[PDB]
């Protein structure tokens, strides 16, 4: 078995490399890369995004979050309060001030501790889930506006024909900013690139192991568990790499640079935390080996959840037996 302790494994494609995405998922795949639940990309030195940033201020942040926390250090959960409309260059400025500003740091081992030690007395704001693309259209290798859609994938693989459209997300982050333990929807892929600005740091729990995480995570959010049997879709609860080692849960992490991909695989549980502002860009997509956790993916029917309308026509066709019970918690 290929990499058989999950780690983290980090590729250098050629532009020769670069052109099939379908082929090179399944090479990483060949090599074990999905037993972490994450890799890194480095594209080749020939490939970029776009010609240049420069263009990019007026872009708006309709909803900008403040990302508020409640709990102990290392055992969190945040809850996002809508803020006044601003653009890209408002929210950059507003990043940059003495009051949202990274510290001064010696390394990212140096950043990383702060954040865990500092992270829950301050509230930043995060603009997310931006409907739109940074890609220029030209740019034609692992451009995540130009991706084969999860329907067309379920369609190829199953036969179905299903309604829905599969279109990427931008995310203007800033220092402090936190991305919660999930996995994608229906347990899908995800593949995000680093645009522009700071770092973002990732952790990851294999998903050979992701129910380790699910019972500790039922201990240490017991009333939200109880609302919940799949409460981690709410997409709020935050635990340090240092109470996952106290507890031993299995995790790794990696800090991904601008001009980086990361793909994070099927039921692979995720959490992170950007260093600085920065824009990163993410889209769900699916192979041949997703369908299996598609079917078994656990649901939210709570309503604390609700999700786009393409998850429907997954639920629908993989999970028919849920399928009623879950919209009504769509509705
Ligand atoms: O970058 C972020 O805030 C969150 N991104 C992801 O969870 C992802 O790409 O799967
Ligand atoms: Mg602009
Ligand atoms: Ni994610
Ligand atoms: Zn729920």
């Amino acid at each position: 078995a290929q990499n058989p302790n999950c780690n983290i494994m980090i590729f250098h494609p050629t532009k020769e490399e670069f052109n099939d995405f379908d082929k090179y998922i399944a090479y990483m795949e060949s090599q074990g890369a999905h037993r972490a639940g994450l890799a890194k990309i480095i594209p080749p030195k020939e490939w970029k995004a776009r010609e240049t940033y420069d263009n990019i201020s007026e872009i708006l942040i309709a909803t900008p979050l403040q990302q508020v926390a409640s709990g102990r250090a290392g055992v969190f959960t945040q809850y996002h309060k809508k803020k006044k409309a601003m653009t890209v260059g408002e929210y950059r400025h507003l990043a940059n001030s003495k009051k949202y500003q990274t510290p001064p740091h010696q390394n990212f081992e140096d950043l990383e501790r702060k954040y865990w030690k500092n992270r829950i007395y301050n509230s930043p704001i995060y603009g997310a889930d931006i409907s739109g693309s940074l890609f220029d259209e030209n740019t034609k290798q692992w451009n995540l506006g130009h991706l084969g859609t999860i329907q067309d994938l379920l369609e190829k693989e199953c036969g179905v024909v299903i309604e829905g459209v599969n279109t990427p997300y931008l995310y203007f982050g800033m220092w402090k900013t936190t991305f919660a333990w999930h996995t994608e929807d229906m347990d899908l892929y995800s593949i995000n690139y680093l645009h522009l600005g700071e770092p973002k740091t990732w952790y990851v729990v294999p998903p050979e192991h992701g129910q380790r995480l699910e019972r500790l995570a039922r201990e240490l959010f017991p009333g939200s568990s109880r609302g919940c049997g799949a409460f981690l879709r709410h997409k709020v609860a935050l635990i340090s790499p240092t109470v996952l080692k106290e507890n031993g849960i299995p995790f790794n992490r990696i800090t991904q640079e601008a001009g980086e991909f990361m793909v994070t695989f099927p039921y692979g549980y995720h959490a992170g935390f950007n260093h600085g502002f920065n824009c990163a860009e993410a889209i769900n997509f699916a192979t041949p080996r997703w369908i299996d956790y598609g079917k078994m993916a656990s649901q939210c029917s709570c309503g604390e959840a609700r999700v786009t309308f393409s998850m429907d026509a997954f639920v629908r066709i993989l999970q028919p037996e849920r399928y009623d019970l879950w919209k009504r918690g769509q509705d």
